[PDB]
DNA sequence: CCGACGTCGCATCAGC
DNA sequence: GCTGATGCGA
DNA sequence: GTCGG
């Protein structure tokens, strides 16, 4: 529905959330929490009482009573002081420097490390991540319009064919889902040379395409399947420069295309709703397969795959386009 | 009362 | 040197 | 923190 129904509510449990996350470290608190801000944001009514949000599924009595409370006080006590504590906000806020973890955000806390800036006088103690994660900042917590997305899919595909017109290149995420804007962007990468059965370096030479053409700037991460990196449209003439973005590049085996693009296509609550009702019919689905469930619940062999359509019709579910994935 | 709470690839740490 | 464990992001 | 064995 609407975001200021309940919004007071989900801002709430959003925020108790972060702080079980990344201050307690308490990761199943941290889920409890979110799955109680998101059957409540589908709640189509204004809650009147924690008792009226209980019947909902996720919404227990701790969280109950934090409601009451909020609607009586419009604000949390623990929340309150949770925000004026300079270690726990402070843990927090690290967290949102990618590379840094939890873990990570807390040991820079203990040894006075609590800001940006004080990251930045540090940079022998972050690792190779961690810096790159300081260095764009701001510019990863950017979101990217859809044209500018179209744009870099543009220099994608073309340097892809460019090394070998047998590449297959397509982006997933949020932009297959037609999302007028992306956090990133997600390229998946098929060739014929390699599939589950069976080249030696066939994800570094599109990385290395892509770097020569200056589109790739940065590299978090990479593997022989998996690319984790930042990157960047070019500007023309003087007009100044445009952002630096996520990106990644997956080499998925090419007789698994299918079962890749739809789980990596999304969305992540779409992913975890076609899990549940696949293990509902017998099946289980992960980024590579869709296999069966024998009646005392082991996976079997993987199933024959030529469609995404043909997953959703092995456990009975209407096919729906990317752009209907939102959930 | 108390165990479950998805799974995966890569970077880095702990320890032989 | 290596294997196994853990942190991290998606 | 919530759910259910
Ligand atoms: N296994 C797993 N997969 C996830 C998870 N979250 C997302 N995905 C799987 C499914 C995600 O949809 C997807 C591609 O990853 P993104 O770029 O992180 N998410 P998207 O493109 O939809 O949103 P955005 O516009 O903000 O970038 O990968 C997760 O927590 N776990
Ligand atoms: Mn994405
Ligand atoms: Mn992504
Ligand atoms: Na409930
Ligand atoms: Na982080």
């Amino acid at each position: 529905p609407q975001e200021t129904l309940n919004g007071g509510i989900t801002d709430m449990l959003t925020e108790l959330a972060n702080f079980e996350k990344n201050v307690s470290q308490a990761i199943h608190k941290y889920n409890a929490y979110r799955k109680a801000a998101s059957v409540i944001a589908k709640y189509p009514h204004k809650i009147k009482s924690g008792a009226e949000a209980k019947k909902l599924p996720g919404v227990g009595t701790k969280i109950a009573e934090k409601i009451d409370e909020f609607l009586a006080t419009g604000k949390l006590r623990k929340l309150e002081k949770i925000r004026q504590d300079d270690t726990s906000s402070s843990i927090n806020f690290l967290t949102r420097v990618s590379g840094i973890g939890p873990s990570a955000a807390r040991k820079f806390v203990d040894e006075g490390i609590k800001t940006l800036e004080d990251l930045r006088k540090n940079e022998d103690k972050l690792n190779h991540h961690q810096r790159i994660g300081l260095k764009y900042f701001g510019d990863f917590e950017k979101r990217i319009p859809r044209e500018e997305m179209l744009q870099m899919q543009d220099i994608v595909l073309n340097e892809v064919k460019k090394v070998d017109s047998e590449y297959i290149a397509t982006v997933c995420g949020s932009f297959r889902r037609g999302a007028e804007s992306s956090g990133d962007m997600d390229v998946l990468l098929t060739h014929p040379s390699f599939t589950s059965e069976s080249q030696p370096k066939l994800l570094h030479q599109v990385v290395e395409q892509l770097q020569k053409v200056h589109f790739i700037t940065d590299t978090l991460s990479k593997g022989e399947t998996k690319f984790m990196g930042v990157c960047q449209l070019p500007s023309k003439n003087d007009e100044k420069e445009y952002p630096h973005r996520r990106i990644d590049i997956r080499l998925i085996p090419k007789d698994q295309y299918y079962c890749g693009v739809l789980y990596f296509t999304g969305s992540d609550i779409f992913n975890k709703n076609m899990r549940a009702h696949a293990l509902e019919k017998g099946f289980t689905i992960n980024e590579y397969t869709i296999r069966p469930l024998g009646v005392t619940g082991v996976a079997g062999e993987p199933l024959p795959v030529d469609s995404e359509k043909d997953i959703f019709d092995y456990i009975q579910w209407k096919y729906r386009e990317p752009k209907d994935r939102s959930e």
